[PDB]
């Protein structure tokens, strides 16, 4: 883990996830608040601007709950949205494209950002140009044909 700061809080957040993916993963299928009211995310919701919390945990929960019931369990995208779940969530009409962490620097919700970058071809994820780790259900980290020899 880091210890530079509100960098480092998110950084070890998402490091955190990616150790304890099997739990994560079961736990976002069968019993989320579990996970969407751990202490784990105490941190991480500090980082995320007072007055829109409520307003991203009702965006990112009202989106879980539709991905869940139509496609179950995109593991980058539940990693990458989970922590935002964190607060108690206030619903609205709001679609976000992006959300944001005082570090404001932006996740973006589909695809990469200089926050939260992963890597198809190593599989690992990178978090503000330090490593996560790697991520994964049926040999993990690099793909063949990356070392020529």
């Amino acid at each position: 883990g880091e210890i530079n700061g509100p960098e480092s809080v998110l950084v070890n957040t998402y490091q955190w996830i990616i150790r304890n993916w099997e739990t994560v993963k079961i736990q976002w299928s069968q019993n989320p608040t579990m996970l969407y009211n751990k202490m784990e995310f105490e941190p991480f919701q500090s980082l995320v601007p007072k007055a829109i919390r409520g307003q991203y945990s009702g965006f990112v929960r009202t989106l879980f709950q539709q991905m869940r019931d139509v496609l179950g369990t995109d593991t980058t995208q539940i990693i990458k949205l989970l922590p935002f779940a964190a607060a108690p969530p206030e619903q609205s009409r709001m679609q976000f494209s992006s959300l944001t962490v005082n570090v404001g620097m932006r996740i973006l919700v589909r695809g990469n950002s200089p926050v939260f970058n992963y890597n198809k071809t190593t599989k690992r994820l990178t978090i503000l140009g330090k490593d996560a780790g790697t991520l994964i259900p049926d040999t993990s980290g690099v793909e063949s044909a990356v070392l020529r020899g």
